[PDB]
């Protein structure tokens, strides 16, 4: 029940700036939201914010900006003397709850969600005598702050002149109107957009230019209604009016609907009972977050999705991308299986087809982001939707947990085929030595090459840059390497399109560390990843490659295969299951005699080398660069032999290589590139650590995982607090980093609780 949950996440604040940062530029509080809608709500932190939810949260299509620290906040005047409370503010799973306690006058507000667009705030008043109700609120003035401490003197409307926000007067209530703006990266409005307010009692209210005050009369006791609405469109403006009016015409069915959705929440959710109280409440702390990061259908995209996080600073809006994707809705399947049906098909309702008109050499590709706006390619006026990459690919095991859950065969009818256009797409378009096994790289495009398909790239020495194109040109500036640096966007996009920004295995390596690789008998030359094109037999460009085969990518396409395979078996097609077992039987033969070194007992990348070798092998193990989480990957995805995962475990197991203080980070204490802060080369992410544990598991070492859990639940800093889940954890103190509220930990942390936390 809710109740036993309070407070899970801190949602008090006050914004007092547009952009309220932290340090990494993500909004420092956590906004309520719920049911998909566009605004959100915290809770008030003492006086001044007392009787109100500050913190209007407004997502403007692709990010969150604040509108108001108060806004509609009550205050109670007993024969013109105004009654003084004290406060009791906290949230629960689906609700922000708070009372004000005084001698003769009570008030419980309890703010719930009503619709996609629309919250709904119950004001119970509890009084023996009549009574003035005075509501107030202002508009944000101050445009930008990190940490609290502003970085200008920057208002909103300087920055934004023809944003023009105008509180008006309405027959039952109030409205703030948004001129359009375009900032393509920080602020986007229609030019139609508005936040409504809408009260069940006559209300009179003055308007004194960005900030209200708003009065009425009651005569006792009695529990009045306020909608609030951020509506995006003219469109969405008129077809709310007559949800808000079935809402004030009965707001219990309502409160019941959105109090019953969450009980079904906790119930489906909490299913393990080997876990703690502790353990319980961390599991509780990621179905919030998860179902907070929930959009619902908005601009381009037509279904419900998830984001990374709603108040990430480039995760915000319905931004979707496919990776986290897979990992939210395999957690969101055990307990809000609907929008994690939908978070799978919004990714793939872009997915290419037939003709095209940008990509038609694409067929299949599932874009790496989605949002609200197009990108001008495709009609609108986006920055940040994004094709020049996909992203690594476990939709069908998602996909697959679903149905798990669900047992709804018509849903893997409506997924098969959209699945199996995704598994032809790489081996075509990414599949450069036609070996059958995959590359990560990227897709043509405008940032990549010109219009004669001939690849871009920069060549940069101390002050000097040098903008070149095609292949040849790039092959012999390598082989010269008298550059410092050397840009190519279709090379940026493969690190991308891989799921790892900054990783080893793909030569990403710093001064220092790189200097003593060579003192201690390396080669520079190591770290140099190589980088190809992918023609069609017509000679058409189809995109590009690595020249390197990552050993994660193809265990990912093992599952891809294996649950092909099962998929087709229950759609009643068995010799489509039997082509799919055959390509996954392939690609472990692949993974175990190509990419396993039995000297260090351990799975690595392979290179794509000039000429292959002996055995099939497009090239020998990577091993020069260090171990990494790619290399249990095969464990998680099914891959490895009983014998070969039986040496990956002795590796993991050991303090010297990943089993530390929080074990399973992004690279071994002996990757020659390894540093404990860095994201992918040493810190520790919540999925790479669970395909870990799921991977001991499968070969027989269950009890070995149960162990590392209990050491990341009493190492992993602040798991037991009520602080927004983050991105990862440094592997030698336990430090958190990234954003708040992000949803692949949330995921995550969650299946944890699900399959490996207990009682000790
Ligand atoms: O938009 C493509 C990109 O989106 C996500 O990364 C967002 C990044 O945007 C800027 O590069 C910013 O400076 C970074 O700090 C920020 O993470 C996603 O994580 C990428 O994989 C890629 O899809
Ligand atoms: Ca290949």
């Amino acid at each position: 029940n809710a109740d036993n949950y309070k407070n899970v996440i801190n949602r008090t604040g006050a914004p007092q700036y547009m952009k309220d940062y932290d340090y990494d530029d993500h909004q420092r509080f956590n906004p309520f939201f719920d049911l998909g809608a566009w605004h959100g709500h915290l809770l008030p932190d003492g006086p001044n914010t007392m009787g109100g939810f500050p913190g209007v949260a407004l997502l403007t299509e692709e990010y969150i900006n604040f509108m108001a620290s108060n806004f509609d906040r009550l205050t109670v005047w007993q024969d013109g003397k105004k009654v003084d409370f004290t406060l009791e503010a906290y949230s629960i799973p689906g609700a922000l709850v708070q009372k004000l306690t005084a001698k003769d006058v009570q008030v419980e507000m309890t703010l719930r969600f009503a619709t996609p667009r629309t919250s709904l705030l119950e004001t119970k008043i509890t009084s023996n005598k009549p009574l003035d109700l005075v509501w107030d609120g202002e508009l944000l003035e101050k445009l930008e702050a990190k940490e609290g401490k502003p970085l200008s003197d920057k208002t909103i409307a300087g920055e934004y002149p023809d944003y023009q926000r105008k509180i008006s007067a309405t027959r039952d209530g109030l409205k703030v109107t948004f001129g359009k703006v375009r900032a393509t990266w920080d602020l986007l409005t229609s030019g139609e957009s508005e936040y409504q307010v809408h009260k069940s009692l006559p209300v009179q209210t003055e308007i004194n230019g960005n900030r209200f005050t708003s009065k009425a009369h009651i005569n006792g006791s009695t529990t009045l209604y306020t909608t609030y609405s951020h509506l995006l469109t003219a469109q969405e403006v008129s077809k709310e009016q007559m949800q808000i009016r079935d809402i004030l015409a009965r707001p219990a069915f309502y409160l019941t609907a959105s109090q019953q959705r969450w009980e079904e929440y906790l119930k489906k959710g909490l299913t393990n009972p080997d876990a703690t109280p502790e353990q319980t409440r961390v599991a509780v702390k990621a179905i919030e977050t998860l179902n907070g990061n929930w959009r619902s259908p908005g601009g381009a995209v037509k279904f419900n999705t998830v984001t990374p996080s709603v108040t990430g600073r480039w995760f915000s809006g319905n931004q979707t991308w496919p990776w986290n994707t897979w990992k939210q809705a395999f957690a969101m399947a055990h307990f809000n299986p609907d929008i994690a049906k939908e978070n799978i098909r919004a990714v793939f309702s872009w997915q290419i087809q037939p003709g095209d008109s940008v990509r038609p050499q694409d067929v299949g590709f599932v874009p790496d982001l989605i949002a609200w706006n197009l990108s001008p390619e495709r009609g609108g006026d986006g920055g940040n939707w994004n094709e020049r990459n996909t992203k690594p690919s476990l939709a069908a095991w998602s996909v697959m947990e679903v149905y798990n859950v669900t047992q709804d065969k018509t849903w893997v009818a409506e997924m098969y085929p959209k699945l199996v256009a995704y598994h032809d797409w790489w081996l075509r378009n990414r599949d450069h030595n036609g070996n059958g096994v995959p590359e990560y790289g990227a897709t043509r495009d405008k940032a990549h090459n010109t219009e004669s398909g001939e690849m871009l790239f920069t060549v940069k020495k101390g002050d000097k840059e040098e903008t070149q194109s095609g292949l040849n040109n790039y092959a012999r500036v390598v082989e010269k390497g008298q550059y410092d640096s050397l840009e190519i966007p279709a090379q940026v996009a493969a690190s991308w399109e891989s799921g790892r920004d900054d990783a080893a295995v793909f030569g990403f390596i710093d001064k220092e560390q790189l200097d003593k690789y060579v003192a201690n008998g390396g080669k520079r030359s190591d770290w140099t990843v190589k980088f190809a094109e992918n023609r069609s037999q017509d000679g058409t460009l189809l995109g590009y490659s690595l020249l390197q085969e990552s050993v994660d990518q193809a265990s990912y396409m093992y599952s891809d295969n294996h649950y092909l395979a099962e998929m087709a078996t229950i759609l009643g097609k068995p010799e489509e299951a039997k082509r799919y077992r055959q390509l996954a039987q392939q690609l472990a033969d692949y993974i175990n005699t190509c990419m396993f070194d039995p000297t260090t007992q351990f799975y690595y990348d392979v290179r794509i080398e000039d000429k292959p070798l002996a055995n099939g092998c497009a090239g020998k193990p990577i091993v020069e660069r260090g171990k990494g989480p790619e290399g249990w990957s095969p464990l998680f995805n099914g891959a490895a032999t009983q014998a070969n995962a039986d040496a990956v475990v002795k590796v993991m197991l050991d303090p010297k290589e990943f089993n530390t203080f929080v074990p399973l980070g992004t690279a071994a204490l002996t990757n020659p590139a390894f540093g404990a802060d860095i994201y992918w080369r040493g810190r520790v992410w919540v999925d790479q650590f669970w395909f870990g544990l799921k991977g001991m598991e499968r070969y027989g070492y269950r009890d070995d995982a149960l162990k590392l859990a209990d050491t990341f639940f009493r190492h992993a800093k602040g798991l037991t607090a009520d602080g927004p889940i983050q991105e990862n954890y440094n592997p030698l103190t336990g430090a958190q980093q990234g954003a708040p509220n992000f949803s692949w930990s949330a995921a995550h942390l969650y299946m944890l609780y699900n399959d490996f936390f207990r009682k000790q």
